[PDB]
């Protein structure tokens, strides 16, 4: 095809932007009280919880819920989230709603890398438990065997800085002209375009509107790519 490699944003690009707020955050916040109130010092979750450095369980419970409500990027929160979400996914309580055409795209393209604000471990977990478009309530699908790599803010830098894309090109080992980057955020695409990577503006139901006067090619789905 036109490109050797594809770089994909997650939220608003391959997954509905509604997933994190309608499903992941509420799932996690509903589980918090039980895990905090049950206090066995020797647990794998107990080691995570101790890294908040708050001994009072009422204060700890309130603090965790505050961090979620204020969208605070605390790595101890992300680990706690990872632990709760892993069990949610493994138990079948949650499934990642990847668009049917994004599933097909990932399965057919030869070189596919993910770049997201979520950590690499969280991305791998999301792509391991994908909702089956043919039967949402049946078993989830594993797309990890179709993904060649994952990038996050820690591995590569901020999504709006050109340098971050230079870091990804180094790790991908591809000429910038051979890479297409798909994202719903124009500021990400602008950063990518600074190092010569081709760009495409993903448009999905629930995303912020696309202004009439805008420079990027718009993709409503990935069937034509
Ligand atoms: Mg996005």
């Amino acid at each position: 095809d036109n490109y050797s490699t594809y770089l994909l944003d997650i939220e608003g690009t391959v997954c509905p932007i509604s997933f994190v707020k309608e499903t992941l955050f509420p799932y996690f916040t509903n589980k918090v009280p039980q895990l905090v109130q049950q206090d066995t010092r020797d647990s794998p979750v107990s080691n995570i919880l101790s890294q908040f450095h708050i001994d009072n369980k009422e204060q700890l419970q309130a603090h965790i819920l505050e961090l979620v409500a204020k969208d605070v990027k605390d790595p101890i929160l992300k680990q706690l989230q990872g632990y709760v979400w892993a069990h949610g996914y493994e138990s079948g309580q949650i499934k990642a709603p990847v668009y049917a055409d994004a599933i097909d795209f990932i399965k057919r393209k030869k070189r596919v890398f993910i770049y997201s604000s979520g950590s690499v471990k969280a991305q791998k977990l999301l792509f391991g438990y994908v909702q089956d478009p043919n039967a949402p309530a049946h078993d989830s699908l594993d797309l990890n065997s179709y993904i060649d790599g994952y990038f996050d803010i820690n591995t590569s830098g901020k999504k709006t800085e050109t340098q971050s894309y230079a870091n990804i090109l180094r790790d991908i080992g591809a000429k910038a002209s051979e890479v297409l980057f798909l994202s719903d955020n124009p500021l990400e695409l602008d950063a990518a375009a600074g190092v010569g990577i081709a760009t495409g503006l993903a448009s999905r139901p629930g995303n912020a509107p696309v202004p009439d006067g805008q420079k990027y090619q718009v993709y409503k789905n990935f069937e034509t790519l």
